[PDB]
């Protein structure tokens, strides 16, 4: 589990969105595994607007942050899970790192801010849904 709280937005994995998220929906995209809802309170996370391809992510199944090198956002074929059939996921970045299904929502960041959230994984890989192209997260 996990979310990004920037401005009056909450960014979560689409497959983990709650009824309150769907009832206060701003934007969703199944191909990216992302959903954004509106919030009453202002958040403290800042979105990275950069070209970093090294950063750190939070792994809840280890209670630890790990440094990683990650690929550029791409269209990758992801295997079936209980939330999606096997399909192409867009704007996905892969790294070598431990992960388990419940680690989705953990933040990947660099010195510039939040880069994305954990969305896929297995066998020593972890995949992150990028958010750096969603420029509208920075404005009302
Ligand atoms: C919950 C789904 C979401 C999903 C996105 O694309 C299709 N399904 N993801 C997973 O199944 C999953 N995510 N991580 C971090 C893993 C690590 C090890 C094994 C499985 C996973
Ligand atoms: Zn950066």
């Amino acid at each position: 589990s996990g979310a990004i709280y920037v401005g009056n937005y909450r960014v979560v994995n689409r497959h983990l969105a709650t009824h309150n998220d769907w009832a206060n929906l701003v934007w969703e995209d199944s191909s990216r595994d992302l959903l954004v809802s509106s919030t009453t309170a202002q958040g403290c996370d800042t979105i990275a607007r950069c070209d970093c391809q090294t950063g750190v992510y939070y792994c809840s199944s280890r209670r630890k942050h790990y440094p990683v090198s990650f690929s550029k956002p791409s269209l990758i074929f992801v295997e079936a899970s209980e939330y999606y059939p096997a399909r192409y996921q867009s704007h996905l970045m892969l790294a070598v790192g431990h992960s388990e299904p419940g680690d989705c929502g953990g933040i990947l960041r660099c010195q510039h801010g939040v880069v994305g959230i954990v969305s896929t994984g297995g066998n020593g890989l972890v995949g992150f849904a990028d958010v750096r192209d969603l420029l509208w997260l920075d404005e009302e």
